[PDB]
């Protein structure tokens, strides 16, 4: 049943009218339904009558504390991404930079030269990405997909122990320029993610399908020993950019999309990506779960050597949401295996 829809696990498009857009989580339910999950990435495209903000004229004054530098090591499409922090500076100063000669988008026609030339030109000219603003841009009357607040089970934890795990709980802002990356990664505890382009230009994505995430991370163990041999889940650094050719040269199965100004990409529980910015942009992101992800959450393989890792007690989870089973994941003998094919229990009603 569910094997047969999105069978090539290939990056779905959803146009939803302003009724689907009002309900959150009963959408995510829905495009799992229809077997976007498959893919590990979709795109929502939001009905042209909605809008989170009425202007972002105001926001050039707006602080980027911790603007961090890209320097990127490698060769023959295997990479290593270095970050410099830099001092404070102001959308305003980062526009400037942005668009300045030095660091400004390259002229080309169509999307396939503009890749290329992302993957030629990788270690060269070292960006700098505005990442990590703690904040929103939505509007505080925006009801429908406010990252702010989705209201998903995600919003356990914080009630449960009061505990906020910025970008994670929270809202964070990405300032690109051309250039600027994001490294093969699952999200932490292999939660989902919501990434909405609030406006400039475009992003593009690579993404593996979950049912293959485990043939990336034998490559990627392969490629990299040493790092494979100090951490058990060293790709949780996000340091490690491979390139789609290299992908291809290894049969691994993925895909690719180009997110634009005002449309929304939603990551899915175990669905490795990676991808770049165009040029000058800005894009806000949180995680958030359904009762799908819990699975995923108790056998997330997390980052062992590092202390300030991202870790979520899945205690109150199991309890509240597989009450049968909580005795015996306690004793460490709930073998429940993971079928990446099937959608969310909330989609039953479709
Ligand atoms: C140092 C340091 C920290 C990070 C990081 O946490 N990055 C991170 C953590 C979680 C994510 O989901 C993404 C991410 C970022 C984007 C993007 O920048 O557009 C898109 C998709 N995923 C990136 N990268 O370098
Ligand atoms: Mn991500
Ligand atoms: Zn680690």
């Amino acid at each position: 049943e569910s094997e047969t829809l999105n069978p090539s696990a290939r990056i779905m498009t959803f146009y939803p009218t302003m009724e689907e857009f009002r309900n959150f989580s009963r959408y995510i339910a829905y495009i799992e339904s229809q077997g976007a999950h498959r893919a590990g990435l979709a795109k929502v495209v939001p009905p042209k009558e909605w809008k989170p903000r009425a202007s972002y004229d105001d926001i050039d004054d707006l602080v980027i504390p911790a603007p961090i530098q890209q320097l990127v090591t490698g060769q023959s499409g295997l990479f290593t991404q270095y970050n410099i922090q830099k001092k404070a500076m102001t959308v305003r100063e980062f526009r400037k930079i942005a668009n300045s000669d030095k660091y400004c988008t390259p002229r080309y026609s169509e999307f396939e030269e503009l890749e290329r030339k992302y993957w030629k030109n990788l270690t060269f000219n070292p960006p700098i990405y505005g990442a990590d603003v703690n904040g929103t841009l939505y509007e505080k009357h925006v009801d429908e997909w406010n990252i702010g607040r989705l209201r998903t089970i995600l919003d356990l934890v914080e009630k449960e122990s009061g505990i906020t795990i910025e970008g994670v709980n929270t809202p964070y802002l990405y300032f690109g320029m051309w250039k600027t990356s994001f490294a093969w990664h699952t999200e932490d505890m292999d939660l989902y993610s919501i990434n909405y382009l609030h406006f400039g230009e475009p992003k593009s994505w690579y993404s593996v399908p979950p049912e293959h995430g485990k043939r990336l991370e034998r490559l990627a163990k392969g490629f990299f020993p040493g790092s494979a041999q100090s951490c058990e889940a060293f790709l949780r650094h996000k340091m490690t950019l491979i390139s789609p050719l290299m992908l291809k040269k290894y049969g691994i199965p993925f895909d690719k999309v180009t997110q634009e100004a005002g449309e929304f990409m939603i990551t899915f529980p175990y669905g490795y990506h990676a991808g770049f910015n165009h040029g000058f942009n800005c894009a806000e992101s949180t995680n958030f779960a359904t009762r799908r992800w819990i699975e995923y959450g108790k056998q997330a393989v997390l980052c062992s050597c590092r202390k300030d890792m991202v870790k979520i007690s899945m205690d109150v989870f199991v309890r509240k949401f597989q009450p049968e089973r909580y005795k015996l994941w306690k004793a460490g003998k709930d073998n429940t295996v993971i079928d990446h094919t099937l959608p969310t229990p909330e989609a039953a009603e479709f």
